[PDB]
């Protein structure tokens, strides 16, 4: 689709078997997720936003489905104010910014 | 332009006089910006996100050249790690998402 920016630009994403809501956000490097299950291992990660840096939980190649198009990729857990998909998986649904 | 997402999408702006390098953020509100005097009344707002919120100084009715494009509207100013140009001034460029 062409997503106009008047409102968030929220979709709906499928992780877990679970939907969720989501915010496409171009300015996050990573995707970072409300606190929930994931399968494997993790790892750490600091990640900095407005407000400082905080740490967060690394979980790779997490399938994901973002507004029906399939991804697979690192998702970052942890306490975020919203579901923010990342460039990370931007880039892999084909996303770019036009004007 | 098309802008990819493989890397943060920074752009040149002009914002009371001064160049800087700003984020083209569809997941911000509203547009934020480094330390700066702007002219004209202002407000604090606490703004929030990864790591916590900030305080800030809200300006109305600023004008910014964004990538050569002219948009007004308010600028928050304060201590950001990075400038975020946020949806409220992506509309007036005509930016959308795509994919
Ligand atoms: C969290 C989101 C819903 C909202 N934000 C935008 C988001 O795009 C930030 C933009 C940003 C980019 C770099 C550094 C700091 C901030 N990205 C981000 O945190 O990304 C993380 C995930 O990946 C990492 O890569 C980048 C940092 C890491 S915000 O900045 O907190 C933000 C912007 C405007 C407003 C508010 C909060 C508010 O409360 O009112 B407001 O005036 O509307
Ligand atoms: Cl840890
Ligand atoms: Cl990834
Ligand atoms: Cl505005
Ligand atoms: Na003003």
């Amino acid at each position: 689709p062409q997503i106009t920016l008047w409102k968030r630009p929220l979709v709906t994403i499928k992780i877990g078997g679970q939907l969720k809501e989501a915010l496409l956000d171009t300015g996050a490097d990573d995707t970072v997720i409300e606190e929930m299950s994931l399968p494997g291992r993790w790892k750490p990660k600091m990640i900095g936003g407005i407000g400082g840096f905080i740490k967060v939980r690394q979980y790779d190649q997490i399938i994901i489905e973002i507004a029906g198009h399939k991804a697979i990729g690192t998702v970052l857990v942890g306490p975020t104010p919203v579901n923010i998909i990342g460039r990370n998986l931007l880039t892999q649904i084909g996303a770019t910014l036009n004007f």
